[PDB]
RNA sequence: UCCAGGUCUCUCGGAAA
RNA sequence: UGUUCCGAGAGA
RNA sequence: GGAG
């Protein structure tokens, strides 16, 4: 992924979006009470804590496009894949305008509490003007999509969100693309059926998780699994992505049935963006807010491995290889050890950037005790070993509960964290509510007991 | 002075029944 | 327990 | 930037 050109906005009639400049995120009842190192990100460029220089910083991801043309390997992966998802009669009809909008069976509907994008963002038009939930209307939507069409403009937004020191100062801020309700709609039209089937189909004959609630599905996935796992991160995934890439992947979409609408894939590859009163030009990368980007770069990264697997081991059997992935994240296993400093070598050559797995500093083994997935660690409960806690490290807890967007949310926003933390154990959760009592708001709200959540688990199980 | 800030998935919560 | 609308948190 |  890489710019084309960028020039401001009004120098091609394009209007200026003000995001809000400030964070929402304060500092919580329980700032104190924890200590954490993480702080909101940086929003603008007029900003003390900036070390070095924003928009260079926020756009660096655009590092380049790699190869251009679909190899051999990529096209053979594209074989593997693509008869992968036949085995699951993935319903290949155009989804209608009215399922499309207001959801059905494997796909909720449209968020109605955020932006419409372009154009209505420049004319204050919101979701709530256009759709209705009550009456599932569709009238003023085929309106709009004939007055507008599609393939518009994104909107670039700045993520407030937390982050690292280090970040906050190198300004690496992350970038959101505004989809417009318009793209969104005609998106769900062509592929709300393939959604709707990898939403019910976690696990290794998709190679996703989406769709998955990891405290039920992490006892399902070691069976899934093969014996040997491996498993890296990658530095900026999305727009690391090149055209060779998502040529690959219509390519699996044309196999499987959607090939009288792969068009709608180059309109991710190119695509064309609002940034404050800029606009340019990105060919190659994965925009991080058009529909179905959580499905396409699962599919694109069982493209990767895939791949690499088959460049850097010779003959390799992809039939008995098992992997999930949830976007860039991805844990994956082969009856033989596979060496993840090799095939990070091998990315290279397909302008990937791999590094070793959960910013461990050099290519070790993963294994059951140290492997993550959707930053959770795999723990099997000791009364009965074959149910797997999905375990996140208190620290990340600790850092959301210091900060909030709205003190009116503070009940939800510790239960919420609770329902995640118990998974550490007994002693860590019953000293993880001593120092949320420790503050007159803790002993304020109403928070379960790990006989209950623990009690609940169990249950849920059948 | 209010509003503004994407795609999805899971879960919790509040309502209404 | 089954849905419906809304709020929130987390993950990618 | 978007309504008063
Ligand atoms: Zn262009």
């Amino acid at each position: 992924g890489e710019i084309q050109w960028m020039r401001p906005s009004k120098e091609v009639g394009y209007p200026i979006i003000n995001a809000p400049s400030k964070t929402k995120l304060e500092p919580s009842a329980f700032h104190y009470v924890f200590e954490g190192v993480k702080e909101p990100a940086v929003l603008t460029k007029n900003d003390p804590r900036l070390k070095t220089d924003f928009e260079e910083a926020i756009f660096s991801k655009y590092v380049g496009n790699k190869i251009t043309e679909v190899d051999e390997y990529m096209k053979e992966a594209v074989d593997h894949y693509a008869g992968q998802l036949m085995s699951l009669d993935i319903n290949t009809e155009q989804m209608c305008l009215e399922d499309a909008m207001y959801g059905t069976d494997g796909l909720e509907a449209l968020d109605l509490s955020t932006s419409a994008g372009y154009p209505y963002v420049a004319m204050g038009k919101k979701k709530r003007d256009i759709l209705n939930k009550q009456t599932r209307d569709t009238k003023e939507m085929q309106k709009l999509l004939d007055t507008y069409g599609i393939n518009l403009p994104l909107v670039t937004y700045v993520k407030d969100e937390l982050r690292s020191k280090t970040k906050v100062e190198q300004g690496k801020s992350r970038l959101i693309e505004a989809s417009s309700l318009n793209d969104s709609v005609a998106m769900r039209m062509a592929f709300g059926n393939l959604y709707a089937a990898f939403h019910k189909n976690p696990g290794v004959i998709t190679g996703s998780a989406v769709g998955c609630d990891p405290d039920l599905f992490w006892s399902k996935i070691p069976v899934l699994m093969e014996e040997k796992l491996f498993a890296f991160d990658y530095t900026g995934y999305d727009a690391s992505l090149s055209p060779a890439w998502f040529e690959a992947l219509k390519m699996v979409l044309e196999k499987i049935g959607f090939g009288d609408r792969v068009d709608y894939i180059d309109y991710l590859n190119h695509s064309h963006h609002l940034y404050k009163n800029k606009t340019y030009c990105v060919k190659g990368g994965m925009p991080s807010g058009c529909s179905g980007t959580s499905i396409f770069n699962s599919m694109i990264n069982n493209l990767i491995i895939r791949t690499l697997l088959l460049k850097t081991y010779k003959g390799i059997d992809l039939d008995h290889l098992k992997m999930i992935a949830y976007g860039d994240d991805v844990i994956a296993s082969y009856p033989h050890e596979v060496d993840a400093s090799l095939l990070a070598q091998s990315g290279k050559d397909y302008g990937l950037t791999m590094t070793p797995a959960d910013k461990s500093a050099t290519f070790e083994t993963v294994t059951w005790e140290n492997v993550t997935f959707l930053k959770r660690f795999f723990r099997a409960d000791e009364k009965y070993p074959f149910l797997i806690h999905p375990v996140m490290p208190m620290k990340e807890i600790h850092e959301s509960i210091r900060w909030t967007k709205d003190p009116r949310n503070t009940q939800d926003h510790v239960r919420s964290l609770c329902l995640l933390a118990w998974h550490n154990g007994e002693e860590e959760y019953n000293k993880f509510l001593a120092k949320i009592r420790s503050v007159p708001i803790g002993r304020a709200l109403d928070l379960p007991e790990y006989s209950t959540l623990y009690r609940r688990w169990l249950d849920s199980f059948g």
